[PDB]
């Protein structure tokens, strides 16, 4: 219908935390009504990272729609969508670097998905966007 058919299963890897495990690139959206009347919780499409997509707000829009869409495409057609996305990339090296919820918003030509730095193996990029919901 609209709120998934899945519910936060991302794939079945769920790497939540406890140790360096292995990354993941979770695409979906913080689905509301304007405020934050959450219609849909995220996390139930989820792809294994490939660094090379230019991580912009242009492939930030429409990419987080096509994994919803990819799951219901039913009743939806959004009102708006908010121009400061973010991407809140957690990265779990309990040995160094540590659990750090770097929610960095985005830029309209920015960049491309920049390599894991070094003290770090699992990244968990969190492709989320806060966006107002048309429930068609």
């Amino acid at each position: 219908s609209s709120s998934f058919d899945k519910g936060k299963y991302k794939k079945g890897d769920d790497a939540s935390y406890f140790e360096p495990t292995g990354p993941y690139l979770m695409v979906n959206v913080t689905g509301v009504d304007s405020k934050g009347n959450e219609l849909l919780s995220p996390h139930y499409v989820e792809f294994p990272i490939k660094p090379g997509t230019t991580l912009t707000k242009e492939k930030i829009e429409y990419y987080v729609e096509w994994a919803l869409d990819a799951t219901a495409y039913k009743e939806f057609r959004v009102v708006e969508l908010d121009p400061s996305a973010k991407i809140e990339v957690t990265y779990y090296d309990k040995n160094k670097k540590k659990e750090e919820t770097k929610s960095f918003p985005i830029t309209e030509k920015g960049f491309v998905v920049p390599d894991l730095s070094e003290h770090i193996k699992n990244p968990g990029f969190n492709l989320i966007t806060k966006v107002v919901i048309e429930k068609k």
